[PDB]
């Protein structure tokens, strides 16, 4: 499964800001965070680690479940490195 509807929230409960970028381990930009911490991600690999970037910096990372499949909405807890 490769396209994910990701609900992003940090460990502290906050939301990554509107306009943050989400990148794969490889460094590819799979999507951008919209409002309310929602990010549609393209070409995601199940099991990989994504980084969420804003303010010119990796702010936190998420672990895409190995069981992720296409068009799945899932919570991705974003934890600071
Ligand atoms: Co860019």
């Amino acid at each position: 499964g490769k396209r994910l509807f990701a609900i992003l929230r940090l460990a502290d409960g906050s939301q990554p800001p509107f306009g943050a970028s989400v990148t794969s381990e490889k460094g590819r930009e799979l999507g951008m965070v919209a409002d309310e911490g929602l990010a549609w991600l393209s070409g995601v690999t199940p099991g990989e680690t994504l980084s969420v970037n804003w303010d010119g910096k990796i702010q936190c990372q998420v672990n895409v479940p190995e069981t992720a499949i296409s068009d799945q909405q899932l919570l991705l807890p974003c934890t600071p490195q």
